[PDB]
């Protein structure tokens, strides 16, 4: 039984506030921090900031805090809900709030508690978490699968100074035997490229970005690429390392046209593209390089430009400010068949339930799924644990550098000791993961 | 009673493999992870790396996690030791060790058993671990005292660009009247100080150094204080926040010369200062900036330029390389009125007890007592309990950002809380918080 929900103000790997929940039953106490994304999309379930410019920026979580602690609690405790139970622990927070968007007590409110809720319940049945997880969406463990971790090692548009549009640069290690031997790859590609961008960049451009990666002052996506490239060669492992890339689109989406110059104050916009314009560069890219994934190609409510692109893409893409873990958008996006795979955010849409859901309808329509951190990260490890019980063979969770990304990149080698031969590497499978 | 000490090679903050260790009693599973530092000091306990450059990059930690598993393991079992004790736990790895400077089995392989043990030490007394700790260190728990945390925010020597020699610059809350107000107060100079760097220096200088710090190609001290007094001031805390500074003069230090250039291939030989020129520049430096704390500002064996210096410092000297948390060295620091504050790293020793000895001779001698974490941290957060439970008022784990940073920061909010009035902030007592 929950004897007391209690919320307090942590801070998040870039400094900013955020929200930590307790859920206290027999078995002790278990806690559940809220991650927090930079650009969110348009459709994002809103996350509560307090807006006092005369503290953390306006960046507080005050009222988010009160809201789970003179809200939340009571009403929670005095429920005696059945943690293992977790539709109904969802419902009743869903109902409590009463909002669309959650923007009565607030998504970073509501979801530290589903999250806590999952751990008590993990304990309660003497399940690990990702056992719990697996049970909860009903997902095969005979094998579980371990999942490819795709790298952010490289960051462009507004997380550098270059005039590279695109955003994330990350590698996948699909040729590793074991998850164990894609994070060590992983790491040694790292390494690599962080070498080589320092001596042609500079010290300077060693420095990381919010996810861990490098942000060297860049001029094009060729450059980025083939300087991933270098690294994959330089480490020696060329052959086994992939690229995914996340465009971030909507970040230079103007005009209903696509910027790929936005960084620059005087850009030329008679060199601004269409979708289908923006969509052949794409393909020149595939084309040359190893790019098996390919994220928000597009405007988060371009669907035109997501259909279009689409029919000849031929490779993973990644829905993320298209669909926002949103069940209702993922439902767009398949029937307008505009992409194959669902960037699973659990703060984007609040509760842990609607997450599965959001997993489980992709499943259903054939898409992938690729389970991920936000910028903005804590020592939290949930989705280690809950890409494992997802069975989606691939998550995104930074590039390994930064704790809070190691945390869950920790996690996943615990919990792949912990399961043996009971589990398989995605590896080449990723895509279809769940299907393994 | 111990049934089981398992260890296996996990990521640190900087992607790099280290030790990870559990001890298993009736109580549960405890787990604890060793950190890792740059440019250790030449006189810290052996820290066991591979050195197999094809994995890795040499720095796998393979062979520490076999001395654990196939060496401390089974002894340390069948020698049913009583966890509470950690003199008898400390004593018999040392011992098991047989090597001044844990050489045989590795300080990475001894430390975590070492720590491992004291959290299993703290749940069979059923109590918070800075509460054992506290125990064990017969230190005061009435009332506690909770540190001032030293933030670097900036980094400079090898850890940037530009001919800036000095490595680190903290920010210090001594103004504050709480541990929570003072992170806050440190998180709001940081993002200020990345807002100015940006501006100033481009968003390739916005980007952060291991520790979460930005590191811009600045060409001088004053260059870099005069960012964080501007930080200071633009964030609204002129006169609350304090600086700290961490030399790691030894990076610099040539035949008994200090180049304070060495990034440079062509530095002028004619300009290395002297120990006292050196000095001079200190003293510079603290007239014209709110500098309360300097670390390493001389050579880890250059222990005349320390007394001179010492002889008219005026403010706390802390000893980093020059002492590696060795009770033998801090007596001769001690004796040569070398300095007033030790800079406390467990893994420089490699045991939790060595580690406590240290403290306590510091203490004895009037010094100060600063906690701090390595460059390459984790998600563990042993230090935020070790500074709590010995009592000393001050704290170096890195800027507000990186979570193996913040890490330790939000569970000293925790720890904070849950001790209520049962707990002071050190303020700017910082120095003696061990006095309060
Ligand atoms: O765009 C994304 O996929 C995420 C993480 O890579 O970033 P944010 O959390 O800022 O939305
Ligand atoms: O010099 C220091 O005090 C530490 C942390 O600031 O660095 P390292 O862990 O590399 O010794
Ligand atoms: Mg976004
Ligand atoms: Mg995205
Ligand atoms: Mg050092
Ligand atoms: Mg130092």
């Amino acid at each position: 039984a929950v004897s007391k929900v209690y919320a307090r103000s942590v801070y998040d790997s870039r400094g900013n506030p955020t929200v930590e929940v307790e859920l206290t039953t027999e078995k002790g106490v278990f806690r559940s921090i809220v991650p927090s994304g930079a650009s969110t999309g348009v459709h994002e379930a809103l996350e509560m900031r307090d807006g006092d410019k005369s503290k953390w920026m306006g960046k507080g979580v005050l009222h988010a805090v009160k809201n789970v602690n003179d809200v939340i609690a009571p009403a929670f405790v005095k429920a005696n809900i059945d943690v293992k139970d977790q539709k109904a622990v969802d419902d009743f927070l869903i109902s409590l709030d009463g909002t669309a968007n959650k923007s009565k007590l607030g998504a970073n409110a509501i979801l530290g508690v589903s999250l806590a809720a999952s751990r008590a319940a993990a304990a309660e049945k003497n399940v690990p978490l990702y056992k719990h997880l697996a049970d909860l969406s009903k997902s095969k463990t005979s094998p579980y699968v371990l999942p490819v971790p795709f790298l952010n090692v490289l960051n462009g548009g507004s997380h550098a100074g270059g005039a590279l549009a695109l955003q994330q640069f990350m590698i996948a290690p699909t040729g590793a035997k074991t998850f164990a031997e894609a994070l060590r790859i992983g790491s040694e590609v790292y390494h690599n490229l962080k070498s080589l961008t320092k001596k042609r960049y500079g010290a300077s451009a060693g420095n990381v970005g919010d996810e861990g990666g490098v942000a060297p002052n860049i001029q094009t996506a060729e450059e980025a690429l083939d300087l991933i490239v270098d690294a994959i060669k330089a480490a020696g492992h060329d052959g086994k390392v992939k690229i995914g890339l996340d465009c971030a689109s909507s970040e230079f989406f103007k005009d209903g046209k696509y910027d790929l110059d936005f960084k620059n104050p005087n850009s030329d916009k008679s060199k601004w593209l269409t979708g289908p314009q923006l969509a052949d560069l794409y393909h020149s890219l595939m084309k040359r390089y190893p790019i098996v994934s390919i994220e928000d190609p597009f405007a988060e409510d371009d669907w035109e430009a997501w259909s279009h692109f689409f029919k000849t893409a031929g490779i993973q893409i990644v829905a993320d400010d298209l669909t926002v873990t949103n069940p209702k958008r993922i439902a767009t996006a398949i029937e307008k068949k505009a992409a194959d795979a669902l960037l699973l955010k659990v703060n984007q849409i609040g509760t842990l339930s609607e997450s599965i859901k959001a997993a489980q309808d992709s499943f259903a329509a054939g898409w992938g799924v690729m389970v991920s951190h936000r910028s903005g990260e804590t020592e939290d490890t949930f989705i280690a644990d809950l890409v494992v019980g997802l069975r989606t063979g691939q998550i995104k969770t930074g590039a390994p550098a930064r704790s809070e990304r190691l945390a869950k990149l920790n996690q996943l080698l615990r919990i792949e000791e912990e399961l043996g031969d009971n589990a398989v590497f995605a590896g080449e499978n990723f895509h279809h993961g769940d299907k393994l």
